[PDB]
This record gives structure tokens, C-alpha cells and sequence, in this order.
């Protein structure tokens, strides 16, 4: 039964910055898998990096397992976008008679949920824009502004987002996607950790036989 | 009808969102009514204006009904070093080096930052010296504005990239001719439904011009 | 004449601008005289050097007379994860996982960060591992330096883009042959007017004189 307790908020002794995300969550519509961590700058909670997240819009932030999320990473949800049909000025916010110009959901340029897969490495000070989907095993370069979807096992960076490269061949990627090591039982993961780390996919497929 | 533009904190229970105009204390900054800054921590809009020096005499001008996102910063002309030879600012250190004080003519001055009306500036935008941003423009979050921005266009990136024009050229000229932001508030209130949904055709009719 | 390069705070009223070299307490950080960091709040230059681990042994090297803007950060080689398989750093959590501590040969190490002399680094610049920046370069504000920078060039953006060369190739070669930053301070002072106003012809005649 090796490995840390995923219910541990601070799984590293002496370290007051790095947090397992899941057991810190208190707000709704934030769904984060076990072992995924946030390496905070100064002890701030992961939740406070999630911005413009309003119940009435009801968009969700979804993050898988074994993700590495760097310090200062922020998640921009759908509340951040104004109506763009005419004036972008949010008259309704100021009330005093203007509250009747409250936008309907259909009026807003909603983009849907932010969905981050498993085993994703997000660099320092990354900004994630509304509705973005990030595939399994992707790597987001430091200081990136993720303005569009990211394919699984690809490396991207920049502002706006640029494609850097695929981590592996298309065939190897499909093998990792078929395997889904993150969904294996922890006992199986533990026994297979050397191959998960060194990327020996062919070996994992053999252990795959049972 | 509508809020008081002289009220610093026009949203009940909100201590971050400020009407900018009544917070201005400095010369060489002009901001139009109803334009607001949604601060991160309650910092003032003036705290976001950097390298702005009286001796340089550059100005920051912002129109009416602008939306300015958290952490937006305005870089004025004091930020640039002399570039004819070494960029090192010897004069700062005195002890004999003060006689190398630069002339304003020796500096790469870019002029005023001028932002139009009904402009929406995203979170954490950086605006570089001498930039002009036209009416109705939209600046994407985290953008670094390094060149002028055409009216009613959307832009973003570092360096700044053109994303798209919001409307057709003909429509844009209609908005620029209309200038609803300069109308009396009584007339604005009457036309708010169309100002908001962009029914420029109704707005034209409602104006009742010498057609 | 000029300030004492051992003075941490060489400007009288100023609590933010620090000469870097005398503040350095760490190993593997080598910074030349007169190079300064104009801090945001008051932090130290070393606070801006991140993921710098003795076990990696990489070095941050900065020449003389560099101007480093506020919020500039230096990302050392400790910031990169192993990329052969999962990027997840199991070893950090121990409880049995300490066995999987990665070795140096399994890491994507990029080498030392090396910044030349007379380099101007703008506000809020990020410097990635293994980057080399040549003498006299200028790094635009908010840039993310993702690759090497030629001497006497201007670059900016995220990722980094080439803007332009500061001078003609012939002039750049003359500045590089000159290396004024390496001359004795008596000679520096004597030639400060020409170093500052970019009179490279004069500097060249002066150099030929005592060669
Ligand atoms: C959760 C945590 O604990 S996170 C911890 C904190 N650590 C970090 O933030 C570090 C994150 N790491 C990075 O950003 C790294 O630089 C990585 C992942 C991009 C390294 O990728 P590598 O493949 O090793 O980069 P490499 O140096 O080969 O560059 C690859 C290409 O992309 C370009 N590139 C590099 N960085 C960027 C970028 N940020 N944006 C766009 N392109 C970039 C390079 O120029 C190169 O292209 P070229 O060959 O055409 O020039
Ligand atoms: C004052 C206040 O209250 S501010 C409140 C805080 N809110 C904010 O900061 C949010 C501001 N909004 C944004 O930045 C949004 O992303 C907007 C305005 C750019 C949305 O633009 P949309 O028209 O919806 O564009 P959409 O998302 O479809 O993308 C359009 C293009 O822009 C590209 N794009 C998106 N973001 C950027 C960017 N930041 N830089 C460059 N290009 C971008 C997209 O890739 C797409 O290009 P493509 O079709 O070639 O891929
Ligand atoms: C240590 C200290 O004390 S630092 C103090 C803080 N000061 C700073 O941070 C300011 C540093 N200065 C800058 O960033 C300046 O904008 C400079 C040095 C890049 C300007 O260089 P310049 O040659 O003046 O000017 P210029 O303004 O002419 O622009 C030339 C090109 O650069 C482009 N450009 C400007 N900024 C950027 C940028 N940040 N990234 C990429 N391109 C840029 C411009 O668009 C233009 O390109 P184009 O011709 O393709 O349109
Ligand atoms: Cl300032
Ligand atoms: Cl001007
Ligand atoms: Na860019």
C-alpha cells in the first residue's frame, strides 16, 4: 500500500505549499481526481485560482488524476465574458433601473466546461480560458495562455497558444490511451511504476495480460 | 436613471469594482464617465499607471463606458531607456554621472496612450507607451498591446495579434457616426435595448436626423 | 567617479533598485559589477531565481552593466519533469515512492542561463533554462525568453520573436571588439559620453590609440 494518502491536503512533510487538490475542494462544480496536485506559490488554495465561476452559469471545472498543476495557474470560467452583440458594457451590474438589461444565458457567449484529462502537466503561471479541453498526458508550457483545445500527449505553449510537438508517435499515443494506467488499481499502478515512468509502453502491454 | 458616475463604489457590497473618474487625483490622466476598473484587491486605477512622469508630459486618456479588467497596467514613457549607445542609465547613480542626464529629445518617446469609448479590456492586459485603442475595441485577456487597435476590433496575444473585426465596415462607421456614449443620459436610457443588442438600424431611425 | 559597485542601495531615495552582485548569497549565481535589479516591492534578486538546486549544479551567469526590470524571473533546470513516460513526480511524495528518484541523465537539462554585458531586460520577463543572451541585447517587457538571443538585438513576445538588430552588422562588430564593460573604470569614465551617445567611431579611434 505504498504511496501517499490522496486525502492528505499536505502530503509532503515540511512542505506547506504543495497540496493535493481534491481534499481541499469546498465549492461546487469543481471536480478533481485523486493525486492531482497544486504547487501553490504561498499556500493559497487551488479553488481561489478558479475565477469568474458563477452558480447561475453552472459551468464546471473538471480535472482528472495524477495531474501536475504549477504555481499561479488560473482558470478563467464563463462569467468572464461580456455580451458582444452590441455594447460590451455590463449596464445591468449597476442596477438603479438598469437591472432589467440582465443578459439571458442565450445572450452570453458561453463556451462550456473546462475539461482537463489525466496525467497532465501544467506549467507555472498558465492561464486557462473558458471551455478549453485538455487531453490526457498533455504538457502546457510555463506562461502559456490556453486559448484553444489541446490534443492528448501534445506539448503546447505561448500567448496565444501554439502547437509545439506530439510527445510520441500516433501509434504509441493510442496505446497509452487504450491502457489508461491512471484508472488501474493502485496496487497494479505501484507494481508497474517503473514502466509508467520510463515510458516502456510495450512492457506495460504485456503486464496488460491479466 | 442608472448609477451615479461620481460614485466610486457603485455596486452594493462590491469593494473591488470602481468608477475610475472620481478616483483620479493625478494630472495628465483623463477618464470618461461610467468607465470602470475591477480591481483585484481594491487597488486604485492610478496604481496601475506606471512610469508616468510629469516632466515627460505624456497623457493617459480613456473614453466613456469602458470596462477595464483586473491587473491591467498602463506603461507610460518613463519605462524606456536611451538606445543610441549603451542602455545603462548611468545618470541615476550620480557621484559624477549625473551630468549624463538624458534630454527628452534623446529618449524614444511614443506619445500618449489614448483609449476610446465602449472599450472592453480583459484581465491582466499590458498596454505599452503611445498606443491608441479605437472605440468599441475588445482586448483579450493577458494581451500585450504593442501597436494601435482599430475601432470595433478584437485583438490579443503577446505580441498583439489581430483576431477579427466585430462588425462589417459599414456597420462600424454607423456606430462611429452615432457616438451613443456622448449622448445625453436621457437619450441613452431610451435607447439602451438597442445599444445592448446592437440593433444599429433602430438606433439610426430613433435619432431622427436630417435624413 | 560613479557609485560603489559594492553598495546594495546606490540611489539615495531608492529602496527598490539594488546592485545585484553584493546581494548574492548563493552558489552558482555569478553576477558582474554595476548590474542592477529594480525590484517591484522590495524583493531580492535571488528571490527571482527559481528551481535552482545545488544537486543539479546549473549556473546563472550575468555580465556587467545589465539592467534587469521588476518581476523578471529566472527559471532554472529544476522546473522540468521527466518526459519519457508520465510527467508525474512520484518520488516527491515518498511513502515508498522515493525509490523512483530520477537521475540527471533522465532529465531534460538545458544547461546554464548566460546573460552577457550591457543587457537591458524589461519588466516581468521570464527566462527559461539554458538560454544564452548576447551582449547589448534588449528584452521587451513581458517577454518569455524561450531561446537564445543574438547580441545587440531586440526581441520580445511569448514565445520569443525577433524584432530587430539594434545596429548594422559592422557597428555591432565594433561594439563587440570594443567590450567597453571590460575596460578599467578610469577609461570607462573617460569614454562615458561616447558610450552613452553611441559615437562608435570615436570609441574605435580611442581604442586604436592605446592598443
Ligand atoms: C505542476 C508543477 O510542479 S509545474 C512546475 C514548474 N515548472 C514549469 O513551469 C516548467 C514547465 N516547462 C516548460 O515550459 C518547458 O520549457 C517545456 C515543457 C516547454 C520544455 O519543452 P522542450 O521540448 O524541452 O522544449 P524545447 O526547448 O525543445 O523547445 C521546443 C520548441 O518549442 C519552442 N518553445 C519553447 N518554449 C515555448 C513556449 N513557451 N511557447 C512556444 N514555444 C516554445 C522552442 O523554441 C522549440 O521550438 P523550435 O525548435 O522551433 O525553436
Ligand atoms: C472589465 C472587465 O470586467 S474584464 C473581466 C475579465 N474578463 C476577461 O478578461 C475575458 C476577456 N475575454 C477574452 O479574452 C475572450 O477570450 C475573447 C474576448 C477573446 C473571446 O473571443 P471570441 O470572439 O469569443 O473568440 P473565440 O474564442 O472564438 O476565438 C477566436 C479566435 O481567437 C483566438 N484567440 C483566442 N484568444 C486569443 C488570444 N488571447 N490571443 C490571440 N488569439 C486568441 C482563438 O484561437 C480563435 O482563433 P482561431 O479561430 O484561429 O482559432
Ligand atoms: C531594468 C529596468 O529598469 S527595465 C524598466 C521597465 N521598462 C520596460 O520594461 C520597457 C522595455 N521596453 C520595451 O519593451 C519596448 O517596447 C521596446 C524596447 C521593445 C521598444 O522597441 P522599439 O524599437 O522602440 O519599438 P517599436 O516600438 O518601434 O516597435 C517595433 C516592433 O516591435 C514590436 N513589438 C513591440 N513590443 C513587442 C513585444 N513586446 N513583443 C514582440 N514585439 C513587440 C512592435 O510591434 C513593432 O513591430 P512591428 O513593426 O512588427 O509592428
Ligand atoms: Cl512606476
Ligand atoms: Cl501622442
Ligand atoms: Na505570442
Amino acid at each position: 500500500d505504498h504511496g501517499p494518502d490522496p486525502e492528505n491536503i499536505l502530503p509532503i512533510k515540511g512542505n506547506r505549499n504543495l497540496q493535493f487538490i481534491k481534499p481541499t475542494i469546498t465549492n461546487e462544480n469543481i471536480l478533481v481526481g485523486e493525486y492531482s496536485y497544486y504547487d501553490s506559490k504561498r499556500g493559497e488554495s487551488f479553488e481561489d485560482q478558479v475565477l469568474y465561476h458563477y452558480e447561475v452559469i453552472g459551468d464546471k471545472l473538471i480535472i482528472g488524476r495524477f495531474c501536475s498543476i504549477g504555481p499561479g495557474t488560473t482558470f478563467i470560467m464563463n462569467g468572464a465574458n461580456h455580451r458582444m452583440d452590441g455594447s460590451t458594457y455590463p449596464f445591468h451590474l449597476f442596477r438603479m433601473g438598469w437591472e432589467k438589461y440582465m443578459p439571458s444565458l442565450k445572450d452570453l457567449p458561453l463556451k462550456g466546461d473546462i475539461e482537463i484529462g489525466n496525467d497532465v502537466w501544467i506549467g507555472r503561471d498558465v492561464t486557462i480560458m473558458p471551455g478549453v479541453k485538455i487531453g490526457d498526458g498533455a504538457i502546457i508550457a510555463a506562461e502559456a495562455v490556453v486559448t484553444k483545445n489541446v490534443a492528448p500527449y501534445s506539448i503546447v505553449g505561448g500567448n496565444p497558444l501554439k502547437f509545439i510537438r506530439k510527445r510520441f508517435s500516433d501509434g504509441v499515443i493510442e496505446e497509452w490511451l487504450a491502457l489508461q494506467w491512471w484508472n488501474l488499481d493502485m496496487k497494479i499502478i505501484n507494481e508497474n511504476l517503473p514502466f509508467i515512468i520510463n515510458g516502456d509502453i510495450e512492457m506495460l502491454k504485456r503486464k496488460r495480460k491479466l
